[PDB]
């Protein structure tokens, strides 16, 4: 299989849609690879999105990108962009920051 983490990846779109809190999100897929496999299981996904927010998310284009799909609303009135290269270049960013909050303001 190998397909371990791709079950991390519906564990990554349930994560954005807390910190959404949308209703209607068209989540743009990591891709082909990404778009036929997590909109293989479709009210599977859509389970607890209508639970803890409000309305339930249906995912839409295939833009290609990295690893983790971004989910973008419909009505842009957010766009948060859980990405890889926006959790693995931005877990950097939180340490290179913790490197320098270790002396920072002394």
């Amino acid at each position: 299989e190998q397909p371990e983490y791709k079950d991390k990846l519906i564990k990554l779109i349930k994560d954005g849609a807390i910190s959404l809190g949308g209703g209607e999100l068209i989540v743009r897929l990591n891709k082909r690879d990404m778009e036929l496999i997590d909109d293989s299981t479709l009210w599977n996904l859509e389970k607890e999105v209508e639970n803890a927010t409000k309305k339930v998310t249906v995912l839409k284009k295939g833009e290609p990108v990295d690893i983790a799909g971004g989910c973008i609303i419909e009505t842009a009135d957010g766009l948060k962009s859980l990405d890889n290269s926006l959790e693995a270049i931005f877990n950097r960013n939180l340490n290179v920051i913790r490197a320098r909050i270790t002396e920072k303001l002394f």
